[PDB]
């Protein structure tokens, strides 16, 4: 038993992480086959003033790149630019390239971040793409290029994020591997401001089912609210809508509690726990998806 | 910026994980050199009734073991018993053995757990050894033998935990690699009970410093309390003592806030946050050590 | 066990109730010694238009009064006017006059109303003087003059109310037996408007102690709030201040719960019960005083 | 205007209350003519273990009774036992005996309780006989024998209840004056259990009419449900059936709202009031009968 | 020290008991999630004549059910029939539902009965399922539906019995939660007769070990008998076979007495104690399992 | 039918048990309101040598206590000493505190023990206080502080025992909640020895009535002995006196057998059963009170 926000194992991805240097700027990239993807601001002349990327790419020279994996140098043969990333073609193919795919995340998807500095993984953690297209991570100077990923049941890695920016709020933004920045933020120093985050209602429901199944039941109200009424309340109170109730049928059956009862319980619990807790959390938790709760409780 | 509970990368440890089967019991072990360490209850005839380990070891037959790494079988040469673990000698040396050490944790030490099932890592997360010698993890049937570890700045892996049991409370207990069970729990089905979980005051201080440095400062009260007064309060309110204030001198200097101000702020915040939060946490957080906060805020 | 809003027994007061008629207006009065007290608007010429009481009293004639007790006529000898009541001197002294006193209620005092029509008691109920100097009763045309009372432990009746008016809101106002109208309302048809009622915090505390002592404990929060903080919250949320915590020391000792914990629990519970109940009440109850809870639980 | 749960005046009944003592057991009785009715467990040797009433009556001695009214002793002449009560014949006839009748209540009937201790009335309150033959009163040790009553329009007192016990739930049970216990509970210490308390739908309808007539109308939905559909819903949701709609014709006419609209409104309101209230009640109220609402709104 | 037949604590089960009424028949049921399990004879038209259950279920009407807990209504949505039980789907989910599973007992398993009347727990005691598929309990009219259970170390309740009948011998029979009656007895008034009970030899061995460990050793013979010989004797003398001697290894080691010596001692003690006793018992005791003895001596 | 030694259900008590640690000594305590009662030997420096309790209490330091429930901290505010118990005033009030009272048992009273270890209930069983002020329980190291209790019909818990010691005989002694040790034993390691137990004659009579009512009548003699004669015999043969015959009136009436016949039957049965049994017991049983037999036969 227990519920803990965890990352999927990082080995297959650590083998793809490299150090990318242009001039005196250092950040990370990801080496899959004979291509290294990294953020394009590695060739920026400054990163404090507004950047003409067209100019920086046109005047870029290959002899200024140095790309290495655990100190072993890779030979750069060429570079193309795709939105906010570079694809650096190199001589050597990564023999530890895992079976993989590129995937673009949607709000509410969970994934894993491998935080890297100078080409070396430092830390690994699970996170959710928020409704405002940011994440709440922990990154300092040098982290750009840290990858995000999921690993499917068949062993296939979905590469889905590369760290790009920290907004003024402290919230974090990346791009996918096509170079689209999540939420169309700009990979520029700017005064951009994210929308206010919405609590992910589907996760909050999953979490309350997990609480029931771990014998924590004090918070359960005996009121019912239907989907359309919860969704109206949600808009007013900083919560997403809830997805089809059929998703939860296995857990509804195992607990004998319907989604509608949990929705009403959320409405009440939003006002405060009154000093009590739920699986140790002193307020509602949207950190875990349905899939994560099910995987952690049952495999 | 930001503060997030992370694990150290798991690759060097995933290469040491194996599936250990005895009879029809399956769990995990850790393959370093030509030795696989695993929990000794893999040879128990039943995990429901009290176990005679002497009898289980005396009647043990090697031909009942099967040990594999990513489906490749390993040849079992012999087995010794050390407290709550077995050391299974095998023919093949793990060529991916990292440079390593065995280390025994102390309350308040942070470490990483690689949760495993059937010899295959499933997830990885950071955790703290609590005052009562347990951790709060997430483990289900099959997790026994999941390792815990730290990686030093030089690349050296400290192997420090092997998962052994879940207490009736839900709290988790392991052994070190010498087979000592943390907190002297028993690797037996029983009704054994942990002592009280105390909030780790050193971590709470670290965390509030992290909050200040991420511009979260609403909670800061303008009272001071000294160490000895906080420590007396702590005993009565479910908190450890705090270690010498000069530990925090770098962060005191960078924020302009003294530990004594934070201690007072803890006393206030103990009563509840009201509606508000600190780095998203709706109550005080003892999940981060000083070292972790420093590493996440500044590096090295 | 149980907690029920009750009245003190009405016999000693029913023996003092009389029918007072002037002209064609009938209402009730209270016969103590050789005096009957009743509301002065019994001599009003209309009660729909504004009343000159000075004129109505000056032109009043004794031969227009008829005063009776269970159909037995009383001889009227004279009438004086004191604020909003008349004191009608009669020949016969009420031989069933109980030992009594006049007392003026303060907000938060509980008392009993004997609702009367044509000199005859119809109903009896307990009520509280609210912070806005009204009560919430049930009275129709004819009820004026219904008395309110308390009975002390020694058998002494405190006469403390005589029904006078229903405000536009439906809230009820009376006078004491000196003729002062509670809250200085006017005994006239008017557009007067009471202040908004404050929930009586002292009673809410008493009630939660009663809930603890009847084994109802689900609502108890493990937060504490001190007096001064509760009092600030109260002002903002429609509640009185709380009186000295020492009042509750017996019940604090018997339950092991301090007032401060109950104050915090009130703050939480104000937001809604979430479909649960406390001694059958689906929201906080200020209907019972400390004295009433103690008397009903222990004698 | 307004609606408040009231008792009928208690004077004519207070004059019939007496203190009944047998041995060292004290409770209340009711003195009508030359007979005092009281609960038969006054002669029980112990209220802790199962009671042999046959034995207690056979070994009873008259000289152990003492009966008084406001401290004036009454002479005990004899005692018979009728179900769960005694009829104690006394020398003096109660000169304040009101004109009266004995009546047995049915579920849903309202009545009044005069709570008494040691022969002295302490409080008075209105109450309803529930579907499970209990009431919710407030009684402590010494209340047994407290009477319940109604007073007809002609002045005739119906004596209908004598308090006998508190069940483990806290619910209260009495007998009528013939000694039948309501709901056939036993006047024995036991673990006996009431059936489910059902909301009295007729009263709930009355109450909503009262709300409309006091200008409280926010809750009124513009759906209709007929009797047979409401009655099916009721069974599933903890409500009685509703009696024929024409009972409410006067109030339907005065408000312009039909019963069917109220039935639908009940179905909606069952789900919760939200923040709001109805005549101050934060949930549906079945405390008032049709007759009570009519009497409080219009008289006679 | 000492040895006493105990029950596992009953709190987690107590709050799952409810009162189930059909017509004028009242018994108990068990409320887990939004389902109440109870014996199907609650819908029997008469407990004196043979019952056509198929007919009684087909003609059953929902409006005849009344389900409550301590006077609180619980609404019936539907009913299915599974062997000798009904599953009553109900409106509210039991908020005190423990983590649980259903398990079917085997002869020799110990468990706990929570004896209940009208939905209320009265008593709790440990008991063994006998070789003849009965138990020896204490149940009177109203006990039907009393549950039996075990509690695992993690707090998980195994629900394993529901009381169904008393045979003409006074022996007691229940079903599991699937509706299978233990021993295929019939949930009908009948003249069915259980096989003769066999003494549980494994428990008798455990009991003698407990006696040794409590310093009671007067009975110990210097005979040895092996498993195969004891098992042959057992058949002839009203005893089960004995399990492997290895089961007893901890206790054999701690006492220095082998199973084989205890088996012989059973054969001798079978003939009578000669007025002496063992832990106060005047004849051999099969009430305690090995697990119980081990838990009580070492825990 | 049947007769089985039962415990009253343990839920209301279970949630009052806590783990109390001083130094390295761990035992149980009972948490009611904001007070934890536990045996004072938790502060003993050594359980092998004579203990100066006055000194141990005077030198006791609060910082050495650690009080928890299932790992949840509970803070110590202060400690007083009352006979053989400590009253530990604590920071939190037990929200699961039942309605309760303290009661001191008399010899022959039945009650329930909730056997506990490290703050956790393990077992529950019914037991009698013997004439020698001991009980025969089953307790090992760690059981100290296990509570004993009775539950009245209204749900009110009578707390009446706290486990303190095991005598050299194996017999068990506790204190009440005031700190008086039953029988004035000492809460010290010692060579104290209980008086010889007297068979509880009142219970033996109850037991024979239960046997009659379960159709077991082979033992019934056609001798009568009156109270005074039985009482004289009892003194000589290890039995208490018997109470008034009137106590048994219900059961005398239902069986048609008088107490006097049972008293004689006890005198005969004292000599041995001759290989027969009564409700399965091979000798006379004083385990059940009259109240228990009546509850189990009629309820
Ligand atoms: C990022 O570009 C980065 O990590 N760059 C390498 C680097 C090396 C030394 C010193 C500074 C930067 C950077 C990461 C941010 C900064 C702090 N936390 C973060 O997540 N992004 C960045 O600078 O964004 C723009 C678009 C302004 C270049
Ligand atoms: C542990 O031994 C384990 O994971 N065993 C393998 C297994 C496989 C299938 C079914 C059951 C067990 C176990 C881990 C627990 C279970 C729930 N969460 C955990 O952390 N511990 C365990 O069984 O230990 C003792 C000492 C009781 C054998
Ligand atoms: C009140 O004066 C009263 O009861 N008067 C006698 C009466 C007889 C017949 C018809 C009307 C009145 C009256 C009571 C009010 C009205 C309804 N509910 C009440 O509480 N008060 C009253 O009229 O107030 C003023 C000051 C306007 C006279
Ligand atoms: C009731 O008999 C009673 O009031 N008895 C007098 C008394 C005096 C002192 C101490 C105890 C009892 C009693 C009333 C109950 C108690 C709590 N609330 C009530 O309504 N009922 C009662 O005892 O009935 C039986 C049948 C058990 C004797
Ligand atoms: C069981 O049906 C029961 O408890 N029923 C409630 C009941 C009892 C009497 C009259 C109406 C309703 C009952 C339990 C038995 C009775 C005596 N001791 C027991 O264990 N079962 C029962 O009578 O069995 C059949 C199958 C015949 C209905
Ligand atoms: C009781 O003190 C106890 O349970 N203590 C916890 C403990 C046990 C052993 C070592 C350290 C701490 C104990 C209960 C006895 C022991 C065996 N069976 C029992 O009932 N009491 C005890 O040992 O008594 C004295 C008064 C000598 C301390």
């Amino acid at each position: 038993s227990g519920l803990k926000k965890m990352a999927q194992p990082s080995g297959c991805v650590e083998r793809c992480v490299v150090r990318v240097c242009y001039g005196s700027t250092v950040l990370n990239g990801v080496w899959l086959g004979d291509t290294v993807t990294c953020p394009r601001h590695v060739i920026a002349p400054s990163t404090t003033v507004l950047i003409d990327y067209d100019h920086a790419y046109s005047t870029m020279r290959l002899h200024n790149f140095s790309v290495s994996h655990n100190g072993v140098f890779l030979g750069v043969v060429g570079v193309t630019m795709h939105g906010s990333v570079l694809r650096i073609k190199v001589s050597q193919s990564n023999v530890h390239t895992p079976k993989h795919v590129f995937k673009t995340l949607k709000p509410g998807d969970s994934f894993n971040i491998l935080a890297c500095y100078e080409g070396i993984a430092s830390g690994v953690f699970g996170v959710n793409l928020r409704t405002n297209f940011t994440i709440k991570g922990s990154f300092i100077n040098g982290a750009c290029g840290s990858p995000g990923y999921n690993v499917r049941n068949d062993g296939t890695v979905e590469f889905c994020y590369l760290h790009q920016i920290e907004l003024g709020s402290g919230a974090h933004v990346g791009s996918d591997f096509t170079g689209s920045v999540y939420g169309n933020f700009d990979d520029q120093p700017s005064l951009q401001v994210e929308s206010a985050n919405l609590m992910l209602s589907d996760n909050v429901v999953a979490f309350l089912y997990a609480a029931l199944l771990n014998g924590c039941r004090w918070w359960l109200c005996s009121t019912r609210v239907n989907v359309d009424g919860f969704n109206e309340w949600a808009m007013a109170n900083g919560y997403t809508s809830v997805s089809s109730v059929e998703c939860y049928s296995i857990l509804a059956a195992k607990t004998g509690v319907s989604v509608e009862q949990l929705l009403a319980s959320i409405q009440h619990l939003h006002e405060g726990f009154g000093g009590k807790n739920i699986l140790g959390y002193s307020s509602l938790c949207d950190e875990f998806t349905l899939a994560e709760v099910v995987k952690q409780m049952y495999g």
